């Protein structure tokens, strides 16, 4: 029987009593619906508001059948689409704007094309796996066109429409199996050459700046002189190579893109929000690409055009990823010949294309190379401190360590900006451990490779040379060279440096541990095998040198200078004199202030990010350089106050001189000479603020009834939960990884420096110290010379072999 | 001119150009859609698929109605809400259950009442403020029904019937204007006391047992014998007591309960899953209430009825937010005269409330209250030492802390679990500046107000008695005893104390800067002021010397013990033998261990969870407790071993004997005796871990057309953008903050500790310790002595005065 609930939702408050007994009776429920006339009224008010339909009621519907879609629920999927599809047919009538009008009369013929076959799939007349929306790709003319554009030769089709497409391929190696497909591919253009810039997060003016550096590299390789013995020849030859190159733009997310990109980009007709908004409205699609072939000019020069494919990704991921849509999807379908990867913002000279080219051609042994890295106007604004000391450290860097790896053709790391491989020798296994995260959960990995991340360069490169049944050597190009642009203050670089020494560190490592993977699975010459072991066993001493390099910064600083004024050994001043208090009170302020120092700086550096942490990082680095550039010039008044010996001076040369030497024989010595002192005075802020803070922050990483519908609710909740403590053991497991490394290698170094300062004197410490030193430098000297005796003289000694 | 374009969403991939000219022309696409007949067929099979509804769908369909109706939306809400209830009419005759299909067509007709009342609504007939469906609770007959229970009087209809109501009611201080009512007001019944029971993740036992030792407590109250002296008398008499009593259990949210405690609260008749899910559908009710007068029987005897409000919050959020729906809402509502506090598993023993309720009664002075809070089974498994310690902790605060506090009238916390207030000295200014985070966003507060999370407790205590034109005491009772639950590792209690010292520091930095108002604001008499004046000075020496803890016992230990040993001060053994490498051989290992002990205490603490760090900490804590079992043997063989001097033993009795003689006194002395060395082997410990993973991990807390569609979600973008870019500022300040204090804290205790060990010497520097601590104790004794004087004279004294 039922109660009186005739009024109880329009009245604020009712008490009712719902008897479970054996269900209402019947014939009692049919008077009570009928004894009500407003339910009359709300029809006829909502018949009346539902009679006009609207644009944004159709993309939600439409969006609201992707989603079912997504969940294999077929029917449901089936009725919401028809509903978007008339909704947006009745629409476009209405809409004024002529453009507006035609996509969705266009979208909606498509949306009711795809309920009829899905209809035909459903009632079984089609056999097919997992059905989609059929790919449709939209050319629609690009808004802004420059007359007073003189090019080599344009299509009027080309040159004045703009293609768009959505893409769903959840894997990307199915990209040409779903059939999707290029505008290269359809015009016949087979290009040889592709460049890859990821982006994120990025103003105008880069990506301005890297597309006019790149039409000029094109231009300068059109003008190349024919008949010469240094010129390229075949499909990179003038007047025809624009057709051979494709230039693939990949940005990281719709949400974090600055919108003046967006706004540039439409500019030059790569991107439009009204075609992507009406055509991406039912297909859920995981990435929307544009095509182009882009003509710019600046000031009163016309560039060459550039066939430019913009490919937008849905949401955020890794840079890893970005690589992985480009190489699987647009490699595997296009196959070119090589592959250059490069960053926003990388200017390139006129002659860095050419180089990689010509090296690439005529030693054709080459599986991978990379260019010289420089800092952007290293002169200019000479007066800042870290400019200069980063100019220093890429100057030496390239030249000593990128030729003496050069010289055995293995180098460590390509830097990623500004880098090329050709896709034969990365084809196959390399690029599968290349994403080998991407593909396979962290869990199963383990924590050692998990973090290995932001290390993908080096994994890469090692792979390349190690592979089975080939023999692929890299080599460094001196004369391609790149300008980059740098942070301007310490915690900008500070934040940089993280991912390069936790990559650096880690992949090293794999290096160290999968190295007997060249002798035992590639198949090179016996002389190779034997100078990379040459070679590994240098690369070993190196990293364990460098494992223990704050305990030797700090031993020399000590017994050198505190030592020498504490003990009698400095040469330009005799301290036999003085109270004996101020003899004690220098080593003791000194071990103080570098003990509270280094306490203060790994508190912070555990603790919190370096971005509200500024005064207190610029005071360490401060107090630090002051007792680096003290210690400096005491040494040097004690070196010019000795009277000189052979020792002495074969010493100081294969110390101090390399530098020196190795860049008056390449020619690069007036930098030397500018950034010596900056980069002196940050050698302890260097070595202590940023190992501490790359070890310290390893953690950073990526139909149905009533029963049903409980059981869904239930199996849901479960699911979640599983999820939740599966993320927390793994971030329980990386955390213990982290703390792990950074107590061994803390503990290590206080233990060895308490150890050598307890049980052992300066004059039996320091010859050690000078012998190492001297060994690690007098062997980056010969692998320089090396290699510069090899790029002069190979050149012309080719004819003999 | 339309191209041809018929067949594209069912080809796996076709190419279009969409011109944009002048709009497509008329007349073509009436041919191009009246020329498909698939249309027809699909509209047929969707027809025929939508004509029978599924309870999913109606679900569905109302709680997108909800969330069209939050957003203020009202067509689009009418038109889902009727498109729900038309859906649930007609389901409800298909179902075969009886109580689904009474609840599906009550919800229906509800719905309908709804739908007819938002549409007048909307026409303008009725003029109201944020329309929402009526209030409409629902009494159901409980599954399990005990017919062998006898009890004092029930009605059939509160015996048999549980009621449920969803709220949505946003700021919790709105809950009586919106209509809501509970069911003891619609009865008449007028409680007296209020219980709140606050549960989050907890299993079926600990509930079980908190509900069968309150219904012990309510008949150890009935059975109250009349006509005496110290027998409670008017509300809280015999025979209806159970009227006059209220239990709120409050729980945290759905996701996170467990789910055998759903199993048993609805074996006890106080949940129902499909009510909640049927009649909650289109509400989008914030919690959900079930109210019910519950019966219990253990064992053969059966207890008394107990009237319980479960209310369930849907999302998850903090402890405060459940006190915060208890105090405003059922306080406001209700207007009892007392308020009790506790969490789920606090057991209670029989006369707890008896001895709460005769304090509140007979002193009358008291604004808030709290029992003796014991470990449950100290003494079975006694081999545990955590246990042990933890037990020994509580009886040693409790009673010198408790009694010295409760001299002065004012406590510094409420424990939180098993405390009392009366509704009268907290319902105005003091609940405001209890829940002032709950309405104030953390960026106004600060990060000092903001870091001051989960000290609540003693915001509220001190609010209470500063409160102004008002005289409020706190009180202390010891005879009202409740046993908790204490963990059994070492981890738990690491992870537990972190919350209480992070509050009690900034707790009691709040109260020492703003005891001002106490004298500027309060109406107390000269008397008491005077007696809050020394109890603010012996508070401002204690957390003086509290703040310099680990200092201080690094020195005591180290000068003690090991400059003993080392300087021949050892009274039982000489040291003038030996070849002086032992004897500093010592000093060096002390100091040694108790620095790397230190940094990697400081480094896992700031680093990870101290849940995967399990061994490092057992090891470290390990090395403590031998070294401070070593040090405590060694002490008293020195004590002994000295021929005894007045001094001595002044200074012996009034540093270690205070605990025993206080115990002794208070007759809890067995205790004393055999946890005293479980709780000496834990002290460093207890003071280094605990307070060093406090201070690290401070930072943990809590119709339109085109152009207005791309408004719309450029809107939604830029106020994402702007809350992401707020969240991650206001983490950056706290961040910063606890920074700056852990910094402060560490380079204070270091820098007085080498200053102390280099320019002082033992014999100049232990006095001053031992006369500070003999000071500290000599006050605790005192206030311990007064407490006990006035609770055995008091009561025997109160004819007087
Ligand atoms: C630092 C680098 C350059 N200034 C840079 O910043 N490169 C970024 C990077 O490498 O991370 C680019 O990576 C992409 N990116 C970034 C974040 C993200 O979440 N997703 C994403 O795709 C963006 O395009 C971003 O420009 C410089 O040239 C250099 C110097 C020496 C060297 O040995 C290597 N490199
Ligand atoms: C530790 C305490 C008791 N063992 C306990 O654990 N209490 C919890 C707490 O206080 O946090 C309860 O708080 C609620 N809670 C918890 C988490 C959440 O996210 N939400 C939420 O509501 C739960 O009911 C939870 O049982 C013990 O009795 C005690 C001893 C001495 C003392 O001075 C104070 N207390």
């Amino acid at each position: 029987p039922p109660p009186s609930i005739r009024s109880c939702g329009s009245q604020q408050y009712v008490t009712s009593y719902i008897p479970t007994g054996a269900a209402f009776p019947p014939s009692s429920v049919q008077d009570m619906i009928s004894s009500m006339k407003s339910y009359a009224s709300a029809t006829d008010l909502v018949r009346t508001y539902s009679e006009i339909p609207s644009v944004e009621e159709a993309l939600s519907t439409l969006d609201r059948a992707a989603a079912a879609l997504n969940a294999r629920r077929y029917r449901d999927a089936l009725k919401l689409y028809l509903e978007g599809g008339y909704a947006m047919a009745n629409v476009a009538e209405r809409q004024a704007n002529p453009k507006i009008c035609n996509l969705l009369t266009s979208k909606g013929f498509e949306t009711l094309n795809w309920c009829a076959r899905l209809c035909d799939w459903i009632e079984g007349r089609i056999k097919e796996k997992h059905p989609r929306p059929g790919v449709h790709k939209v050319g629609i003319p690009v808004s802004n066109w420059d007359e007073d554009w003189v090019g080599p030769f344009m299509d009027e089709e080309e040159a004045r429409r703009m293609w768009y497409t959505p893409v769903y391929c959840p894997h990307p190696i199915d990209f040409s199996n779903l059939g999707y497909r290029l505008r290269c591919v359809e015009t016949g253009r087979r290009p040889r050459l592709m460049i890859c810039i990821t982006m994120y997060n990025e103003g105008p003016q880069q990506l301005k700046a890297t597309l006019k550096k790149l039409a000029n590299n094109l231009a300068y390789l059109k003008e190349q002189m024919p008949g010469d013995e240094k010129s390229l020849t075949g499909a990179f030859a003038g007047d025809d190579v624009w057709q051979n190159v494709l230039v693939c733009i990949v940005a990281d997310g719709r949400e974090q893109v600055h919108p003046k990109t967006l706004d540039y980009l439409e500019a030059i007709g790569l991107y439009d929000e009204d075609l992507l908004t009406i055509n991406s409205a039912g297909i859920g699609a995981q990435c929307h690409l544009f095509e182009h072939t882009l003509q710019l000019s600046v000031n009163g020069k016309c560039l060459l055009p550039i066939q430019t494919v913009f490919a937008l990704k849905e949401n955020k991921a890794s840079k890893l990823d970005s690589h992985h849509w480009y190489f699987n999807a647009f490699a595997e379908q296009i196959q070119p010949e090589y592959t250059a990867v490069m960053d926003v913002g990388t200017m390139l000279t006129k002659s860095a294309l050419y180089h990689l080219l010509f090296a690439f051609e005529r030693n054709h042994q080459i599986g991978g190379a990379c260019g010289q890295l420089t800092v952007d106007n290293p002169f200019e604004n000479l007066s800042n401190w870290v400019i200069s000391a980063q100019h220093f450290e890429y100057k030496i860097s390239n030249i000593l360590d990128k030729s003496l790896e050069s010289c055995f053709g293995f180098i460590s790391v390509l830097p990623g900006a500004f880098s090329a491989y050709r896709y034969e020798a990365i084809r196959g296994a390399p690029l599968d451990a290349y994403f080998q995260t991407l593909n396979i959960e962290l869990d199963v990995l383990g924590p050692f490779i998990g973090n290995m991340y932001l290390a993908e360069d080096r994994i890469l490169s090692f792979e390349v040379v190690a592979r089975k049944n080939c023999n692929w050597t890299m080599h460094y190009v001196k004369d391609a060279v790149a300008r980059t642009d740098v942070p301007h203050d310490l915690v900008g670089l500070i934040s940089q440096r993280k991912r390069w020494l936790n990559g650096a560190f880690f992949a090293t490592l794999f290096s160290i541990w999968n190295w007997g993977r060249i002798y035992s699975e590639s198949k090179h010459t016996f002389v190779r095998k034997m100078a990379f072991l040459v070679f590994y066993v240098y690369h070993l001493l190196y990293t364990a040198f460098g494992f223990f390099l704050p305990a030797n910064l700090y031993l020399a600083l000590f017994f050198i200078v505190f030592q020498g004024f504490q003990q009698n050994r400095l040469e330009f001043i005799d301290t036999s004199e003085y109270s004996q208090t101020v003899l004690d009170c220098a080593v003791y302020i000194y071990n103080f202030s570098y003990l509270f120092g280094l306490l203060m700086l790994i508190i912070i550096g555990l603790g919190n990010n370096p971005k509200h942490m500024k005064l207190t990082y610029y005071f360490v680095g401060a107090v630090f350089g002051l007792m680096m550039m003290l210690s400096s010039l005491v040494g040097a008044g004690i070196f010019f106050s000795t009277p000189a010996t052979v020792h002495s001076i074969v010493v100081s040369i294969l110390t101090v001189g390399v530098y020196f030497i190795a860049s008056a024989l390449h020619g690069e010595v007036h930098h030397i000479f500018m950034t010596f002192t900056h980069y002196t005075a940050l050698i302890p802020s260097f070595v202590n603020i940023f190992t501490i803070y790359s070890f310290c922050n390893l953690q950073d990483l990526s139909k149905g009834d009533f029963k049903d519908v409980i059981a869904k609710r239930r199996a849901l909740e479960e699911l979640r939960r599983e999820e939740k403590e599966r993320v927390e053991n793994r971030k329980k497991n990386f955390e213990a990884f982290r703390t792990n490394v950074l107590l061994t290698w803390a503990f290590s170094n206080l233990i060895f420096a308490l150890f050598v300062v307890y049980f052992a004197s300066s004059s039996t410490y320091m010859p050690v110290l000078y012998i190492f030193v001297a060994s690690l430098n007098t062997c980056r000297l010969l692998g320089s010379i090396g290699h510069w005796v090899y790029i002069h003289t190979e050149g012309l000694r080719g004819r003999v072999i």
